[PDB]
């Protein structure tokens, strides 16, 4: 009994992506493509209290109203040092912003996914200099 | 929008990705899922199709030690020989000897990871990782 369902939500712009992906590479569902990524990335990590440095990267729609404001109360609601932000404008849509920061691991990563949630932020992605 | 699908997959394998849910922050298996389907498909992005196009863009993060002479000249003439652009960087001491900076770069993916690549292998570079963007993403 050995085969289970699980559902995914995806986003409609990642939805398309991993369609593309399946043709091009030719797999014959989305099923079978995730569950190989998931093999896959398996091979390839406990959180603790120790304060580490870590650079988030958000690219977000710079015409989103109040985006920026929502963006820092929640830097300074987190636990988090955060030694400074600077953004660049991309094209006429996007900006990508670097956060520096220091915390522990279970105040970054909350970090990471409350501006990753949201709307109008593309995607925010953590590197951890552990 | 947001568009629901099911993966179908062995108990086993499954509780190991289960396993990482509530670790990982998630309240849901789908975050860690997504963020690997997000992880992927940006790696097989850059890893097809154009040396002529130089509209990638990506976040170099490096911790080095500024104290050893020419490092940070061979880092810049690194750079400007990668025929990558760089954006912006900003700079942070984390300590006496060593500083933290995040170069924002644009270019295509070959002379991003190359200077990545190149950077990574210098004496007195301690880190050095790359966050790559596709335009999937933001587009």
């Amino acid at each position: 009994d050995s085969i289970i369902r699980f559902s995914v939500s995806l986003q409609q712009n990642l939805l398309d992506e991993l369609d593309n992906r399946i043709i091009k590479n030719g797999y014959s569902s989305r099923s079978e493509l995730v569950r190989d990524m998931i093999r896959e990335k398996l091979v390839e990590d406990n959180p603790n209290d120790e304060s580490k440095i870590a650079v988030l990267v958000v690219i977000y729609d710079h015409h989103q109203r109040e985006l920026n404001q929502r963006m820092i109360d929640i830097q300074h609601a987190s636990g988090t040092h955060v030694l400074c932000t600077t953004a660049i404008a991309m094209d006429e849509h996007n900006s990508l912003e670097t956060i520096i920061l220091q915390g522990n691991s279970f105040e970054i990563q909350r970090l990471q996914l409350e501006i990753g949630g949201l709307r109008g932020v593309k995607f925010a992605k953590l590197t951890k200099a552990s």
